[PDB]
């Protein structure tokens, strides 16, 4: 469960990071 | 809280697919 | 490791407040 967890939010991290950089790219590109 | 904390990832995960998507449709103009 | 876990979801939440908002300012130009 914890190990669960643990992998769903590093996987949302990366999700934020992937969405910010193609808003960016979207509004400068 | 621990019941908590996985609502909030759930209530995050909802969000940034929402996101996705809107995303998608802005770069499709 | 559990206090780690909560202040990394609060800066998420934060994170995607900021994008909700970053992307409904570009949806209207
Ligand atoms: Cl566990
Ligand atoms: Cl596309
Ligand atoms: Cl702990
Ligand atoms: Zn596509
Ligand atoms: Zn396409
Ligand atoms: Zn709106
Ligand atoms: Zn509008």
């Amino acid at each position: 469960e914890w190990e669960a967890l643990e992998k769903k939010l590093a996987a949302l991290e990366s999700k934020v990071q992937a969405l910010e950089k193609k808003l960016e790219a979207l509004e400068h590109g």
